[PDB]
């Protein structure tokens, strides 16, 4: 009751005295560690495995067994677990070996239980829930259906680790609506729905369900959408943003970390936001939401006129430069970027992207395509001729989907360019000058939001939660961090980041009167030393 | 407290209306499989794994969270799954991965906790234990120390799945008397004694110790002891066995296991027991001990003077055939088989293996020897020369130590040798006949020793009863199973077996009146049905 409670359980760290008086002298070997020990004992057991799916599995065992070492160890070697623990292998664990999630707690809703959802959420037993993550398997971008139970799994731990929400109260929920992964519909071994993707109407309706019966059963509860497919995860927000307490991790949480990192780099650049010309190489929904959250970060921080900011942005979709004048009628989010001041005749021969930016004389690139490379040596070298510090984001993933390697952009710049990236590279060194860039990964935004929502209890999550939080990450950047090249605070600090993006985002609700939390401080200060105590803490605590 | 009790945890083999009645429905995907239908899935979950370390780790994490269906996928694939969960696997999890066995329950004693071990079996919390399973780790035949616990929980594993004994009566024990391991005593993350081995006065103060307080405080217990050295092993059966119930494995059962085979092996050759001429390729403890229980059993089943049956064995030792008239002074266990009829003159010429069996003329070759390939082509068809039938036993393990692959054994007397393995081999086809050695697994032996012992409470474990246990597992190859050239019952009936096993040693222990149990019947058809029905069955009981 003690050693098979995953909570309590310390192993080694147990006592000579603590055995004896537990009763428990005799069920562990001699050696007593330290939790310090524990996790460098756990780490080399990490290391003994070559493969990312097998470190995972080791490190789900450690979950089972001492659920505070599992913890302890991720935070010592969070830039090294990062991609072992989600993407990329958390998806590859989803696809291929996803019995490695049947002993994680999670509840899974389908068409089987309408009219139960709220009987479901109540017989799970949890308390007062702070966190639930849903998917339905459909993906962002190997559609998995009931095996994203695994997705939702590995991000309800990235809060517990990013912004101790406590791991008993956090949920992952699958939305079993159907899957159109054909291996799985033939598959003797699939657990889930054996059927196509719902329609719209039914999947609203359980989506609907789902919703209502968490608004119920789990009141205090910040519902988080990871990893919705495109036809869906866009028009969920447009649903459910002021109804309920919700946002999309994917659109949402990328664009402020983007958009933080994006205005570090401007001010690394001495180019000042109303002097960059901005390619945004890519034209989707999503890469759009960037560059508005870009614009709308900057002209929060700065006052500039949001108008003056949007012509800063050179928007590149499949055909080309987005103008009013190159004759194709534009999607609905090309519009507010598209280009006033180009001619049709220009526009005519802005196809290529390296037509496009010996014209347009761009001081940024930004890689939100999911195509090849694009930004290729050539079109590297003319940005140098625009500006003394290129700013290159190539944000597509995987890291062969990337617009350029990290590398690549330093050597051609000789130290010059400025790089944030999707995934984490290795230090390029130039001359004895050593360069590395920033990873705007998802970690730094998502945690903070989802300890603020919690504290503050808001009735929703009004795009000012997202800008506040956008812009509280931009400022822990410290003056040495930028110094030093850095975009971004440092990972390994992200207890520190959650608890600053918290603070700020609860004071935004205060603001907004939208917080129902009425025990908090209203005061920065105060708030933050209220907000670090509240977080859980990987320590043995008793 | 259902799912997560992996006693009464079914999974998916719930029903829809099991699931409502206990409130977790929507804690599991919605398809309901059978137990055989998850066996066919946990089987395909293994077998995506290449390693026997990556499937031994899946295999671990299945019986966590719902030991019944670990124990139905074993007994379903036993053939393939015993080399994952024990030899050779165990050992290596043991050496490099022991982290594998944490989450098992199991007991660790040391100096430390002198006077304390009946405190700490108290303390463990078990109802009336059955088996207790305890090694030192150092190993019959690299030095485990501490990580020698694995042992003990793998072979306790083989109790549950060969015998039924019930998994919450069984328990595995490291004896920590230290380790002289150099790396272990080196690593920073070895959790045993770090320091060399106990000498023979404190490690026998410390087993004496393990002996009485598992004597007080689990009565019922069986006492087996596993993988223990050689400079202790033989000591500790003189020393204890008329004082406890208890026996080893390695000694008593492969004794026991080996000589049943051996006399199916004389049965099939037509070449009758007094007719044969063996030879014993090694002449340690444990190889004089295998010829000896040969020839008790053979003296058991036929009342042939065992004197006659002696002088059937050449025992050839490093310096040649054991003969009175060789010169040296013989190790006391030599001189029991030691040839009378063989001269000085003649023992000088009698060295090499090859003229030992060109003067002998065996019709046998048993390979004990634990060193080379030994059994050359050339000895082979020497052999042919003095029987239709050869009987070729190449014992030693690894498999790279055997005498003969059973392959050669079969191509060179082109399908006359009569052949068991210590290891599994694939069929042979020589001419369209198929040939498979007969394994002579200790699984045979050992379940069913316990499950009698365990039913019978005899004071003591006799002599008599492993004798009748080889004679019940010799009689249990069918005329069936003969004629197609087996000389054990299939291992996959291993319920059968130990059912057949334990009721033979039961009626032993009542012949002797050494049996504690007067419930039990004392006729064999009434007893074998009685004990089929005390067996625990890895099946959804309630
Ligand atoms: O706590 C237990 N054992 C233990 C823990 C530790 S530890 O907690 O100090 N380290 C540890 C842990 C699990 C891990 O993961 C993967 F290997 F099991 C990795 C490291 C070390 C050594 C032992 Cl024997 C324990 C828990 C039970 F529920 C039942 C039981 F019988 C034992
Ligand atoms: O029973 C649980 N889950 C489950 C079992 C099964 S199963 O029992 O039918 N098969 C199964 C099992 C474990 C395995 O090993 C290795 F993969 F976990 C392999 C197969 C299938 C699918 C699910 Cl989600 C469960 C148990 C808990 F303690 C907590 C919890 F949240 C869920």
């Amino acid at each position: 009751a003690i050693l098979t409670d995953r909570y309590i359980n310390r192993g080694t760290a147990f006592t000579m005295e603590e055995r004896q008086k537990l009763h428990i002298l005799g069920r562990l070997p001699p050696v007593v560690e330290t939790l310090e020990e524990q996790v460098a004992r756990v780490y080399g057991q990490v290391k003994k495995y070559e493969k990312p799916i097998n470190r995972y599995q080791h490190l789900v065992s450690v979950h089972s067994t001492n659920t505070t070492l599992y913890y302890a160890t991720i935070l010592a070697h969070l830039e090294e677990m990062l991609p072992i623990i989600y993407t990329p292998t958390v998806g590859e664990a989803c696809m291929e070996y996803s019995h490695l999630f049947f002993r994680e707690r999670g509840v899974y809703f389908n068409r089987l239980y309408k009219g139960q959802f709220r009987n479901i959420m109540r017989d799970a037993g949890y308390q007062k829930v702070e966190v639930v993550v849903i998917t339905d398997g459909s993906r962002i971008l190997g559609d998995l259906g009931s095996n994203g139970i695994g997705i939702s799994i590995g991000k309800c731990s990235l809060y517990v680790a990013g912004a101790g929400i406590d791991p008993r109260l956090i949920v992952p929920v699958i939305l079993d609506v159907g899957t159109n992964n054909e291996r799985y519909l033939q598959d003797k071994d699939y657990l889930g729905m054996r059927e196509k993707r719902l329609g719209d109407e039914e999947f609203y309706e359980l989506l609907d369900e789902f919703m209502e019966a968490a608004s119920a059963e789990w009141p205090n509860a910040v519902i988080q959408f990871e990893d919705f497919s495109n036809n869906h995860c866009f028009d969920i927000m447009e649903r459910y943003q002021k109804k309920y307490r919700c946002f999309n991790d994917d659109i949402q949480g990328t664009g402020a970390v983007i958009a933080a990192g994006f205005l570090n780099a401007i001010k690394l650049s001495g180019v000042s936001p109303l002097q960059q010309r901005i390619v945004v190489f890519g034209a989707g929904s999503a890469a759009v939401g960037v560059a508005n959250n870009i614009a709308a970060l900057a002209a929060r921080m700065y006052k500039f006129p949001v108008q003056d900011l949007v012509k800063t942005f050179y928007l590149v979709d499949t055909k080309g430069l987005v103008t009013t004048t190159r004759g194709d009628q534009l999607a609905a989010h090309k519009k507010l970027l598209a280009r006033t001041d180009v001619s049709a005749e220009d526009s005519a021969k802005l196809r290529t992207l390296e037509e496009i930016v010996r014209f347009v004389k761009p001081t940024t690139l930004l890689g939100l395509g999911g195509v090849g490379p694009a930004f290729t040596e050539e079109i590297v070298k003319m940005v140098m001729q625009n500006t003394e510090r290129p700013i290159i984001f190539p944000l597509s993933n995987p890291t062969s989907k990337a617009e350029v390697t990290p590398e690549n952009a330093y050597k051609w710049t000789n130290g010059a360019a400025i790089v944030a990236s999707g995934s984490p590279f290795p230090p390029t060194t130039i001359g004895g000058k050593t360069f590395k860039p920033s990873q705007g990964n998802n970690l730094y935004v998502f945690p903070g939001v989802g300890l603020g929502c919690a504290l503050a209890q808001p009735t929703h999550i009004p795009e000012e939660l997202l800008l506040t939080a956008s812009e509280s990450l931009n400022l822990l950047t410290t003056e040495g961090d930028l110094r030093e090249g850095r975009l971004y605070p440092p990972l390994e600090d992200i207890h520190n980041i959650s608890a600053n993006v918290a603070t700020d985002v609860i004071l935004e609700a205060q603001r907004m009167k939208i917080d129902n939390n009425k025990k908090l401080p209203r005061t920065r200060d105060e708030l933050l030393a209220f907000v670090k105590k509240a977080m859980w803490k990987p320590v043995y605590s008793g």
